[PDB]
């Protein structure tokens, strides 16, 4: 417990440097591990910026919304994170500074607080003031250091515990004349002295990393698990696509492949079908298949009606009276052979719904000339004569597959950045009936650059900020991939259909909370 | 004798902070909560009468001083309260058992934990020790803590004449116990004390028929079960199954639709119930819009009920020609036995083919409607999550709020009279509402007395927290009635199985 | 430190018992609740801004601990912190009333009680000492208490841009603090912290059309007043005017008919409202019965709008044929009728009886506007105890919960047609049960947040225990809305003379 003063350039001010200890630490005495092990003088005197310790505080920011919190590990912050890969257990507590980048002409003032394990954060400074907290003044403060101590009733921790946490928040709202001041807040830290490490697990758990490192592979050798046969030939921001309902290309963390999708899209899956003679009302060679379904074939309500991947199309509403989907057709299976050509397709039509959500997938081809219990081989893709880049963006409504992906939406002020590609029309001279249009298919994240995350892994609550370099200029753009998961990347402006090359590559940035906000902006007005 | 398991005293070597106690706080015994039940001669064997986590929820001043910490250490004295009298022959065993080992079922095994034998007979108060068994755990909130569990030793074999026995607990922490960690006192956990309002249920509030007084609460024993979907609520999920909080501005609908007919002497034409929440529309959601109405018809007559509505014509800026008409079931066999004409209706008018889209309002029932018909029972099929058909336990009633509606009759060539009927809630939001802030503690159920003339009569009932309240009956009736004149007391939290004192006799 | 009053340490003889705290609480300074304060340039001097009574409500666990006790003594610390900048200039003074001494009205008459003069340049981390005045050895519960009282001296001025200063205050008892034992937790102290059950306004009864939803939440700047009757509830009092606890089951009417009729169009007939309670017998009890919409009609005729009501003739059992009528109040009067709440109406319908019984429910409105025509309730002269008229402070709006009155139209006889309107109410009772439950402190507002976006940067409002809310804004006045999704958190406790930093800016 310490304070200096400073006087700053041409004196006008001061400058608060302070060392605090809200909570006295408990030492334990390690007396049930006699297998103690030391680090390293010099990792004690390196302070590391910590992941997801960054703010700004500017005027709009309100007193109770919570800016920092962050629990006391080995995970601050660089070097006690890569040495607890090798390690069981652990005890001890941080120092933990917290850098200011105040000036004298500013008003406002900040609150850090201590939280004990399971206890819930409120929402409120009035509330924090309860917990062992302290209190910073914008006008002076530089630096506060808290002696963060390691709250457990343990002789020393294993993996999966509940930890305390430090949590900063606003506690009176910062003014300025200028309407454009912010004030940016940092957090550093190192392990306190007493710090250590027990039983040496020399073997190395896979996901026992810090900083991840992508490879340099350009979008444009990747899928695209929409339009595979179709190389990725750009990205693109839209403003009005504020919502996907996508069942194929979406992987996350923690779970793999979700939804009704794989990590092989190549070519849009094939399938086969077969089903009962009958036809849609509105046209009589309007002819009813169903979806042969391998992996678990018996229809079980918990598992996925569609093959795996299969799940290419567009949409998809009643005013497919107008608008079909093109597949290539093999009309028969005959000893390997089969005859093939092009056909218009869709889901089933029943207005009793919309039908965009058949249970067992039902499915019409538009043909006279179709059997009743023979297997034809289905491959997309194609639409006609529809408007139609708008009427593929929306997937058929899904309920059929139990375990469905759900819909997401990027938060206020962003927008995704869809790997887009184009698919040709293969148009016909001859004979009447089937002539597609050319269109754009996007998709979000592809397995080639998840494949690097799934190696590496995530922190916990905490979303990668990555750059995208794209030199022959000397550009670069800031993005935020979450392990849902996809990209966003706070927009500006009104739709235009932006468009950003191909050829740059993903170099990763900090960690940061979803909550952040990028310090980039793409105008959407060009 | 007291003490069959020590108590081991907590170094309290990794504590950052020690927080003592007000030392009078060891000094006074108060009552646990939760710690009430009953016995007696129709116990079955083996049976579990109590069980209880040993923590600091065992004592008001230490259940509400532990709100403002983060840990917590020591074990409690407890004490047993019987209330037999010279003629109850059998004994009672009280045990300790250790996190991490199950309770078995037999009081010959128990006798192998450490563990006290009680007599019926006695009259005073028999002292347990009931310590903090633990290497870490019990410290923070969440973790696995050792139980005191009471079962039945040598049942009740001379209570020819029945007689049922309440035992009671009070407790108080022994001098080695602690706190730790400070902290503002917000912890998500239910008071030991509602503090309810005094508001009388003649606040004319009722699920199944708002614009209308809930005047006399009334028993009805030969109502047996309740299938009801509105007036659903439960203390750990909200509303259940279609019900609102927000019962009146739920009660209109619309609906849409342009087809034929059916059959039944006038002609009928089917509709369609708009679902604005325009939801999977098939099982997985709900069929009708959020709080319509359930009143239940009958079967599939369809010649003799056609429950009632207010209908009228949509339009730009609202609606034109309201008039009554009738509606919906149930001669739709078809539909009518797989009852999802919950969302499929009818109408007495031939005109509303022209009319798109109608507005709907319930209103009252016609022709040959009982109460009976109107308390039962529109079914549900599919898997939305609806209500569960639920029953009172045996030797218990229950209690309703009641409303009364009028008719509507008329001399034109409508001919669409309706028929004076009487409409049960089951239960009312306006007493979950403060049910909520309070919260329920898990596995107990609430004692409230009811209070009608400045205090001369007080009934008693049992709040459950599936959302019933029952009563204790002796006899028969079908037309009980008790005024609304409204106090409900808090009174304490008793066990499920608690046998109510007061008796109410129906043959009255 | 200062110390305008030397601090008396009372040596507790005969206390029964002196129930210590645990020494932690003496060492760590929480907010003080309601102590919380914003100084403009606008606030005049003399102004009082904090009133504090120096009791155990003073700080955050010593209010929480005065629930299970029955005495307490002594006195507190108090720290000022005081978010102040570089370019303003004013003084504060800050002084110590003993009881059972009243406060003035004036800084000139402060001086003269302990006081001190706080400067906004050197005022920024000062330590105060609240005395504990008595001629006891302890307090009981409902004891008159000294005050600390905070005022402006010199009023803000700045040399630059103008800020707000905002000042907050933490406490921490003196090590002479001790209580008094025992008594159960319930004991009529208001808790520091408000615990609000999540419930979406949409989910809430509009106390002024129970039939329709509520879908916002809305704001306008030419409402500077407020006199209806229905809406209003508050903390103390409960349901005042003539309120309810349950908009729906009070909404309809009966009244009886009177041989006689209106000047300007003898075809509508005059009639009395029947009150069940029959405050006719008595002046001093309402002329209304309680419901019955309080709208809404201006001026009264030339240009003949007038309300539309669900109307019907009582025959046995119920009803008879129901219309829709125009009813609004008598024409030209000279009580301001029709602008008056009263027993007498009149009804258009030269089909009325004389001494017959008409059922009455208020449905809408024609030839009137959706706005400020239904915005004022018509007047309630007379000796009753009727709601009293309601303004903001300057600087702030008022917030109402909206719904939508659809339009009912004919085309056959009645040439009866209603407008679409809105209908806005201020505290819906919903809002108010948890309130009840906890308590306010004394002459304080609460702060509370609505969250809107699952957790963006969101609204602040002031919640006013006369039972109203309000927000600050800046800018046009046009209609502006806000959704209805939300949580309602509470924040804080505060003066009411406090300005919210979050601005709405009505310009959108």
């Amino acid at each position: 417990e310490s304070s200096k003063t400073e006087q700053v350039t041409g004196a006008t001010g001061i400058t608060q440097s302070t060392v605090t200890a809200p909570l006295p630490e408990a030492v334990s005495s390690l007396s049930l591990a006699p297998t103690v092990n030391a680090l390293d003088p010099w990792v004690y005197l390196n302070q590391t910026e910590v992941p997801g310790g960054t703010f700004t505080v500017s005027s709009a920011t309100q007193p109770g919304s919570v800016l920092l919190e962050l629990e006391i590990s080995p995970e601050l912050n660089l070097y006690t994170s890569h040495l607890f890969r090798m390690y069981a257990g652990w005890s001890g507590g941080f120092s933990l500074k917290l850098l200011v980048a105040g000036n004298a002409f500013s008003a406002g003032k900040l609150i850090a607080a201590i939280i004990p394990p399971n206890i819930e954060v409120p929402n409120s400074a009035y509330l924090l003031t309860g917990f062992p907290h302290e209190i910073l003044d914008f006008r002076t403060a530089d630096s506060m250091e808290i002696i963060a101590p390691d709250i457990k009733n343990i002789d020393y921790h294993f993996r999966g515990d509940k930890l305390g946490k430090l949590v900063v928040m606003v506690y009176s709202p910062l003014r300025s004349t200028s309407a454009d001041f912010e004030i940016e807040i940092k957090l550093t830290s190192a392990p306190l002295p007493d710090f250590k490490f027990t039983m040496l697990v020399p073997p190395i758990q896979n996901n026992a990393l810090p900083i991840w490192s992508i490879p340099q592979a350009p979008p444009y050798s990747m899928v695209n698990p929409r339009s595979p046969l179709t190389p990725v030939v750009e990205l693109y921001i839209n403003s009005s696509y504020a919502t996907c309902n996508h069942q194929l290309g979406r992987y996350t963390i923690y779970q793999g492949a979700i939804g009704n999708s794989t990590f092989n899209p190549s070519g849009a899956w094939t399938a086969t079908c077969t089903a009962e003679a009958g036809s849609v009302t509105g046209h009589p060679n309007w002819r009813y298949a169903l979806l042969d379904l391998p992996d678990n074939p018996t229809f079980d309500p918990t598992l996925p009606p569609v093959p795996r991947g299969f799940c290419d199309w567009g949409s998809g509403v009643k005013s497919g009276n107008k608008q079909h989907l093109v597949c290539f057709t093999g009309k028969k299976v005959e000893g390997g052979f089969q005859d093939v050509d092009t056909h218009m397709w869709d889901y089933g039509d029943n207005e009793t719904v919309g039908l965009d959500n058949t249970y067992q997938r039902t499915i019409y081809i538009k043909d006279p000339s179709l059997e009743k219990d023979a297997q034809y081989l289905v491959i997309p893709m194609g639409v006609s004569g529809a408007a139609n880049d708008d009427t593929v963006q929306v997937a058929p409504n899904c309920y059929g597959s139990w375990d469905y992906a759900p819909t997401v939406a990027p938060p206020l002020g962003e927008q995704f950045v869809w790997f887009r590609s184009q698919l040709p029309a293969s148009k016909t001279t001859t004979t009447s009936g089937v002539n597609s249009v050319p269109v754009n298919v996007n998709a979000l994240m592809s397995p080639d650059l998840m494949c690097s995350a799934y190696a590496s892994g995530f922190p916990l609550g905490k979303v990668a900020l990555l750059d995208y370099v794209l030199f022959g200029g000397s550009v670069v753009r800031q993005f935020k991939l979450y392990p849902e998961g996809y990209m966003t990347a706070n927009t500006t402006g009104s739709n235009t259909g932006f468009i950003i090359p191909a050829d740059g590559y993903f170099r990763f940035n900090s960690w940061v909370s979803p909550s952040f906000m990028i310090s980039s902006v793409v105008d959407l007005n060009l």
